[PDB]
């Protein structure tokens, strides 16, 4: 029981001993952050947790948030290791600390991990976010907090002091305050937090990065597959407002404010997720529907505004996205995609995924996509045009908004670090085709690798011990970078970026800057006309 | 005699001409209508009435009255294309070149039609002389001038003094008479190449879908230009704006019967010098009176004929050369002359894909720049410079060219296809133009035989090949014999490159760029 009973401001916790090769670690699990957000608290901002009286069990994980659980491929490895792992609730606001045993002479520096999930699910105890192996292996002190979703956490009527909106980011902010006040208890060190996600999580960080009142909470910013600009990431007041109402109406509730989030209020969890899909626009991929919300408080305007108009002097970034980022959402509902076969496609397909992947713009703008995406020697070729929707999935949703996210953070004075990740797992589970897929970066992160129980090769574990080493670099210092093949800094006239696999970094220039340039330049005068 | 030869018209003399290869025999200045003054300007030419006699054909015949350019005095680049005699509405003679002796046997024939953006040229330039190709390769030449700007072209449609394509209609009249008189010069009726280039080309291309013109010419050759460019016609509609403007500009009152007359009493300097200023905007190629769409000649747009299937399925041998629009450029884009490198500006760059694409919405300019830019380094001049230079040459010459291309040989024609690649080590253009517009002509043409000139050794090789491939093509429709240049087909879309080195073959002319121009452009313009 050596530096398992720590003492927070909520009180007493009890930790437990985790084993790794390279020796243990200290858990404290399900630590409690918030009141629970139950009842009449649905919908509304979260309460710092009460002290409890005496010891707090840390062990073991808590209940997941409320969520949706994924059904395309039941049974599959590849689907189910992002599915819930614990028995689901409302009273789900948690939070995990691992930190090495003994804890450093030294205050150490913290990394905090923020869950992907579209905003629509998630959770801190997913076997992959596992954080035994960084901290084991790097010496730092990692956090990961549950936080809402789906209706849970971003349900809004933009105005009421009921449903104000980005209620799971608030979520996530809370817990940053509990490691500003709580960490050093751990060994952590409040005055270097490092923030790290991936996907919903890496706009999640983007936003953190954006709200005034989290940017004290951290110092240095990580965003994997992801950016606060993408166009899934956040809603409009107006936007937000209607599917809401459109919850409200599938649930059962009549045709102000208060009475309407009252009736939300009444109906159990498992009603709101039986609902949440159908209230979208239009049947899509790479759409969620309770996403954050520009609500001139937590965001005082568009993400885009935003970072355009920031200043960002002295403040470190690093981000970056996998070579196939489209792939994985197309077996979501593009026609001709399977995980079962090669997904050979037709172009009738291929005309249709556009629609699919890109919603809601003209059949001019499909027009333009299509144009952009085509071989025009081979548009009949099967192969070209499944690897091309995926190209404009992922341009679309991941790349792109990242490229734009980078060249204004160099512009608007940050030093960026950027990479394209490129190592196929050898334990992969979904085919060939899909190539090295949204969220499959993670494992290397958190250097899983390393589990004796799992089995990968001896070359992989090098490579994790390379990305570990980066990211917790960057942690130290806002350099992923040691005396002994550099990383360089994206620069916004350069625009250099690093593919990371298992041969040594090799320097490239400009992330999809044509395809790019369509998406960020050209496409926003089409629309706007 | 050889030189004394028997016409539908008449007698005619030529003249015996050397090469280092031997003789010639070549009649030039020959009669094929009455001269098309005074009531007849404007008028489709009629056929020359008998001269009885002996009419000397030694000598070149006044050029069609045509504007003069001056945008560089004396350089050898802009004055070789400059007219070389006496202008003339009385300039409707065209010229015969064959071999001294005549062939034993029926002589394939060759007809040449210039270029020169159908306000300019005349067969007797330099660099048009037949000598070469004829005493190399045993084909019998013939070239015709035909009338330009106003003259040929200025329309009021609807109007029987005025209908339209007058250039077009000498054009064909002269193919009439190489009907009915090249068998008296050694040549064969039944194989007739039509070969031309730049508005040339397009003329060619409008003959081969108009179907007046239908038993005059057996294949063809298209360089640098095709009938479907945008520059190459204009509309009923914007045709009666233009002969309205340059009426209005040379004086006449604001009832087509007296317009035309007024347009006839007016000399044709006074017409001349008001040309360019009838256009809707300041621009680099677009030219004032070209081919209108008036049903007859031209039954249809160039484009819709073509997407329809509306043409003579004959071989054709189409291709461009590898800078087609860096000689325009010069005409009125900012930062750009034949005296600097033309290291351009952004800037300047963004104002020249108005000048190069005239008349567009801002919103079409915007996928210019867009598809136009390399966006890592947008700003580095010669990108700039070299890429407006692509825009103007995709859109106007070699896009047009490949739907041509691609139209024809969906429809089951036999095509082969070239890009010229090779600069005239004697080229007065600088580096930076790299292989212009025109620059071509003059290896078709065999003129690095000349003794008197100063070309390589190696350039007269290519030129004899360049002659044999063009003059199998005229013999047979394929222009190889016993490394192989291969059809284009619409699945592959092969095509070969012509310089010093053996050929290359490659795939898909600029087929991304033309994407852009043929499928996405026309569909964004008509959502506004």
């Amino acid at each position: 029981d050596a530096e398992l009973l720590v003492t927070t401001r909520g009180g007493r916790l009890r930790g437990i001993r985790l084993t790794t090769p390279g020796g243990p670690v200290s858990a404290f699990l399900g630590i409690p952050f918030a009141e629970p957000p139950v009842g009449p608290r649905r919908f509304r901002p979260p309460e710092p947790k009460q002290p409890w009286s005496g010891v707090w069990d840390a062990t073991t994980f808590q209940n997941v948030c409320y969520q949706y659980v994924d059904t395309l491929y039941p049974g599959f490895e590849g689907t189910e290791m992002w599915n819930p792992n614990r028995n689901l609730s409302e009273d789900c606001l948690y939070l995990n600390v691992w930190t090495p045993y003994p804890r450093p002479k030294n205050p150490a520096p913290v990394m905090v991990w923020i869950y992907g999930g579209g905003f629509y699910s998630g959770s801190s105890s997913l076997d992959v976010y596992d954080g035994r192996f960084l901290v084991r292996t790097e010496r730092v002190v990692l956090v990961s907090m549950n936080y809402r979703v789906g209706a849970f956490g971003f349900l809004a009527l933009p105005g009421s002091r009921e449903a104000p909106g980005n209620v799971g980011l608030l979520d996530q902010r809370l817990a940053l305050q509990w490691v500003q006040e709580n960490i050093a208890a751990f060994g952590g060190d409040p005055t270097s937090v490092t923030l790290f996600g991936e996907s919903a999580g890496a706009a999640s960080v983007g936003m953190h990065l954006l709200s005034p009142p989290s940017r004290g909470l951290f110092h240095r910013a990580i965003l994997q597959s992801g950016a606060p600009n993408a166009p899934w990431a956040y809603v409009s007041r107006e936007e937000a407002r209607r599917r809401a109402l459109q919850l409200a109406k599938l649930v059962g509730c009549p045709p102000n404010d208060t009475e309407l989030v009252a009736c939300l209020r009444n109906r159990p969890p498992q009603e709101l997720v039986n609902h949440e899909w159908h209230v979208l626009p239009q049947e899509s991929v790479f759409r969620f529907s309770f996403v954050p919300v520009v609500d001139g408080d937590f965001l005082p305007d568009t993400p885009e505004a935003l970072i355009n108009n920031g200043d960002f002097k002295g403040l470190d970034v690093l981000v970056g996205v996998n070579k196939d980022e489209g792939s994985y959402f197309l077996v979501y509902g593009a026609p001709g995609f399977s995980k079962d076969n090669e997904s050979l496609i037709s172009r009738e397909e291929f005309l249709e995924g556009v629609r699919v992947g890109v919603p809601q713009v003209s059949d001019l703008a499909a027009e333009a996509i299509v144009l952009h995406y085509t071989d025009w020697l081979h548009p009949e070729d099967p192969a070209k045009n499944r690897d091309a929707l995926s190209d404009v999935v992922g341009d679309h949703n991941v790349i792109c908004p990242v490229a734009q996210f980078a060249q204004r953070y160099a512009a608007n004075g940050a030093r960026v670090y950027a990479y394209v990740f490129e190592h196929r797992s050898s334990t992969l589970p979904w085919p060939e085709w899909m190539g090295v897929p949204h969220g499959y970066e993670i494992e290397f992160i958190f250097g899983i690798p390393l589990d004796p129980s799992r089995n990968y090769t001896k070359e992989e574990k090098i490579f994790a011990r390379r990305l570990m080493r980066y990211w917790a670099n960057f942690a130290r210092t806002g350099d992923p970078n040691e005396p002994r093949p550099q990383w360089p800094p994206y620069t916004a006239d350069e625009q250099k970026y690093v593919s990371l696999d298992l041969r040594p970094l090799e320097v490239r220039r400009g992330l999809r800057a044509q395809a790019c340039a369509f998406w960020n330049r050209f496409l926003p005068k089409l629309l706007s006309a």
